[PDB]
DNA sequence: GGTGTTGTATTACGGGCTC
DNA sequence: GGTGTTGTATTACGGGCTC
DNA sequence: TATTTGTTG
DNA sequence: GAGCCCGTAATACAACAAAATCCAACAAATA
């Protein structure tokens, strides 16, 4: 009741076993492959194999034919015995003491990415998928800006939100200005003080997170009235908005060492922590962010052995030239900021390239006790490239909810394998109801179920309406579901 | 209200000064250090040193006499003129464009581990504070035991809620302990359970109230069994077991994804392919780092032989020795590669008396305390004894704390200053 | 179009001395 | 006494060929 | 028109 | 040097790091 108790005369193997026997020839249609691999045998010297009748092997592993290698590899990493669903290494553990498989490493690493399970169960290191591509280098003063949000500040006049932090990006003037959660959801008061603080300027691009305050109808509208982008961020990925949130993480330092007292009177602090950290040199420029834009630097002169060229308060007649001259100057160091980013970054990351059509596992962020059950979900379409680590796709029907998902959730599918056929006909979407394998939810527009099959196209579903839901049993339906 | 409006002829930088002036010599105690860099600077040819008019400087930063250096750093490293408690690099861009200093950055460094509100506020990685130095590696077989357990799963039929594991240090063998997140029985059935083998000798777990458990610590203390009793909120003491749970995440994801409520009948199936797989830092399948009798054989490994060891009745004292010497120098050579990829960065601390550390906010409070924007400003404590390389017990100046033991992750060691 | 980014101890590289 | 630790793609190093 | 219910900093 | 196949076999890199509630607030779905 074992494997290897059956001939195959037929095979790649057979230019290699009638070394010694040198019977019969007996190749198949694209199997010269097996008398290039004798000549590459015969002009070198790895003629090891033992042949002893028809337990033909290597010199302590057995040889497998073609035929049954999916056989073997399913017996040894699959739980018919006892197998596990492992990584590459343990599958080789099992295999390379047994068997000898040319080219072996590489069939187990091809098996596992034509798994079926495999790919959806398992991880590996999926934050540095997709290569740090910066955004575009800088504008003329800010009209590329970023701003995020944070919260789990504490009460003063309920006021638990306070950071609207606001970033300069060309210059890092890096504004934020106190708030709190309910004076506004991007409707009276929040748009008010973001033109007080757009009172020194009106931006030209915005980027920022999916959150619920900009991704309302009454921003997006208002801003492109305004000529403004958006650029929202991926699904919880906030790297999108890296400098603004570098920036917290400077203030946040600041803001405890400003923070003594904590609940009694200290919105007064905000303000001092913005000139503080305004005036401070930075590292990426070497210019404080306060004289990159304004030119001088604040009251009580400390004027460096440059010049005396940050003490411009004067006629302003010839500013143009030397605040260009600085632009020039601080553009500089921002190459050489994409530079230093892009070293050290992507020596480890490796891109992900996939084209329109092919299929694509999220793995995170699709359903909102996240433990044991498959968090992970099944394969969608990608429908727009808007880079080369941003893919648009069709995670659900048409629900809610932003359809792009940044490479790093994003993973790479492979469906490469006795499969069933698609079910097009109307009587086939009842009695071909019970060989279902998973489940995505039920349409919000109309009655219509979305899920998966088995053995089928896993993208391509077909819809299963109430008339053939019932009659299988669903009692472990909705489980995976909950 | 501006400074140098001030003459110093008692000062380090006198002996360079007067190598135009060469008029008076006042020197002071410990002063000698001027009269070696002058020495130097006589051997060398560095002159660059401009005196105009009271001001001596450098080619075109000021040089600060020694006796106003605290208060030119605390003005540019306080918020006296608008410093703002930064890092050696940002005091560096606000003094070295106008001041010169000699030795600078070490003057500054000194400063930062100096100046009070940084050691308190500042993190700077404060994961990377002490060597690896890992646990002893084993004895005979069965007798260090590694106990912890996640807390919380979707439950199934209201009989099961949550997972504990042992896993030996030794040869690290899978177990199904299916409990219900419990009570003072849990010697009942981690008894069933570890007693099917035998008694062992110490358990390394966390300060877990189902292990910390007076009631259940005594009895081991009574049997004969030790306890490591890894510090708060420091997991990684625990290891094998947490590496287990690890691999049991996935095994469990892998065996219950469309199967959830009901994964205690996959549980020793979970535990059993973790028993059959090889692993990697023993190279060998854990029945085989026990008595090898995989009872499976789909087939035979490599180097053929008899392979069974059902066969073998009085012989096994060989088996075993031969197979706890190669395992143990293959937990020695897991130790040192270990050892080499991970104290690449990590800079040790051994104090082991009388010093003033803290900790910064972490096994202090709770670990249900939230963490937020509020300061952190725990104060001064103090070290009595060194009870491992690794740790630092302190006297928690609140009720009780109800632990003293706080792992070098924490710890940042407090410096003072007259 | 839309997707990281600086603060920070820490450490590496040139003038000037001994050769 | 008491304090990390393996799974995993990924990549680096020897026999055998051309030299 | 109030009470819901998907998803997201 | 110079590269290539192939077959093992080391190799840093990250996951176990308690679990799961909402908070505030956009917009869909009925009745």
């Amino acid at each position: 009741s074992y494997y290897k108790s059956d001939p195959l005369c037929s095979a790649v193997l057979i230019h290699m076993k009638e070394l010694t026997q040198h019977n019969v020839t007996p190749e198949d249609m694209s199997a010269f492959r097996s008398y290039q691999k004798k000549l590459e045998l015969s002009e070198t010297f790895r003629k090891n194999y033992s042949l002893e009748d028809e337990m033909i092997y290597y010199q302590d592993r057995l040889v497998v034919p073609i035929k049954q290698q999916n056989a073997v590899m399913r017996l040894y990493h699959d739980h018919t015995l006892f197998g596990g669903h492992f990584g590459v290494t343990v599958t080789l553990a099992k295999i390379s003491p047994i068997y000898y498989w040319p080219k072996l490493q590489h069939s187990i690493i091809q098996y596992i990415r034509t798994c079926v399970q495999c790919q959806l169960i398992k991880s590996h290191r999926p934050r540095l998928h997709g290569l740090l591509q910066p955004l575009p280098i800088a504008e003329g003063r800010w009209l590329d800006i970023s701003m995020d949000f944070v919260t789990g500040l504490p009460p003063t006049s309920n006021n638990l939100n306070m950071i609207l932090v606001v970033v300069d990006r060309f210059s890092k003037r890096a504004h934020f200005i106190a708030t709190r959660k309910t004076l506004d959801a991007t409707q009276l008061i929040d748009l008010l003080f973001r033109y007080i603080f757009s009172y020194h300027g009106f931006p030209r691009t915005i980027t920022s997170d999916r959150d619920v305050r900009m991704t309302a109808d009454k921003y997006q509208e208002l801003t492109k009235r305004l000529g403004i982008k958006s650029t929202m961020s991926s699904a919880n990925h906030p790297q999108t908005d890296g400098q603004s949130e570098r920036t917290i993480q400077t203030l946040n330092r600041l803001l405890r060492a400003y923070a003594s007292t904590n609940i009694q009177n200290w919105h007064v602090y905000l303000p001092q922590i913005e000139f503080v950290y305004n005036s401070t040199p930075t590292r990426t420029l070497g210019k404080s962010p306060f004289e990159i834009d304004l030119g001088y630097l604040p009251n009580t002169p400390a004027i460096k052995s440059d010049d005396e060229v940050n003490a411009r308060s004067f006629t302003a007649v010839e500013l143009a030239k030397h605040l260009k001259a600085l632009t020039i100057q601080t553009k500089e160091q921002l190459e050489h900021a994409q530079i230093e980013m892009e070293t050290n970054n992507n020596q480890r990351r490796k891109p992900l390239l996939l084209n329109i059509g092919d299929h694509v596992l999220v793995h995170r962020d699709a359903y909102f006790y996240m433990k044991v059950q498959q968090i992970y979900v099944g394969p969608f379409r990608v429908v727009k490239k808007i880079n080369d680590n941003a893919y648009e796709l069709d995670l659900n029907s048409h629900k809610k909810k932003h359809r792009v998902i940044n490479v790093q959730f994003l993973k790479k599918f492979v469906y490469r394998p006795y499969p069933k056929n698609k079910p097009i006909s109307s009587t086939e979407r009842i009695k071909r109801a019970h060989e279902v394998t998973a489940l995505i939810g039920i349409d919000t527009t109309h009655k219509t179920y979305l899920c998966h099959m088995q053995d089928v196209d896993p993208t391509l579903s077909v819809e299963y309406s109430e008339a053939e839901f019932c009659q299988i049993p669903e009692r472990t339906r909705r489980s995976i579901l909950a």
